[PDB]
């Protein structure tokens, strides 16, 4: 599983996921689904970020915090957008509203109702993603076009695929929760 990460998530993503990790005091050669989560919902979120036009979104996800806030304070103040009680993933500058971004082991209606619960925001979006083709978006509004959203739960599918073929899926897919 370690060895499954290091090889089907490129380096970037893999020294953000144990930067993660250690600012918890966890060790990713311990903690290798929440490892591999990680990584996971990082790619997901870049991905997301890469389906609009050049200039849609503002990654959030992915940067220090300092950072993180300094663009997210920066757009609520050019924007007159609230400012979100917890760092969201991206900014959609075509919508002008944050987004959510979660990619769940489980199912996609319940982790939506836990994260819309620990949100606190009739603003922020959320787009909820699972490893089976399920998606759930705030009033039905899924962002992107539908083959934006195709490449995202195909590459989810594959990373499935892939652990599966190394026996890894059954421990990853019962390793989130509530
Ligand atoms: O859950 C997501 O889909 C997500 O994007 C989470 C986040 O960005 C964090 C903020 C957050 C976002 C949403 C919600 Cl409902 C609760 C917390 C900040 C960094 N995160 C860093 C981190 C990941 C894993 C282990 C330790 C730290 C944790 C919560
Ligand atoms: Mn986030
Ligand atoms: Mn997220």
């Amino acid at each position: 599983m370690e060895d499954f990460v290091r090889q089907c998530f490129n380096p970037m993503i893999v020294e953000l996921a144990e930067k993660a990790m250690k600012e918890y005091g966890e060790d990713p050669k311990i903690e290798t689904n929440k490892f591999a989560a990680i990584c996971t919902h990082l790619e997901v979120c870049f991905m997301y970020s890469d389906g609009g036009s050049k200039h849609r979104f503002e990654i959030i996800e992915g940067r220090d915090r300092i950072m993180a806030w300094t663009v997210v304070n920066s757009i609520c103040n050019t924007t007159g957008v609230e400012k979100p009680k917890f760092l969201p993933d991206l900014y959609d500058y075509k919508e002008n509203r944050f987004i959510e971004i979660g990619v769940t082991r489980r199912e996609v209606h319940i982790y939506y109702l836990e994260k819309a619960n620990k949100i606190k925001s009739e603003k922020t979006h959320i787009h909820i993603f699972s490893f089976t083709g399920e998606e759930m978006a705030t009033k039905a509004d899924y962002t992107l076009d539908e083959e934006s959203r195709a490449r995202i739960k195909t590459r989810l599918f594959t990373i499935r695929q892939e652990m599966a073929s190394r026996s890894l899926w059954d421990s990853f897919r019962q390793s989130e929760r509530a």
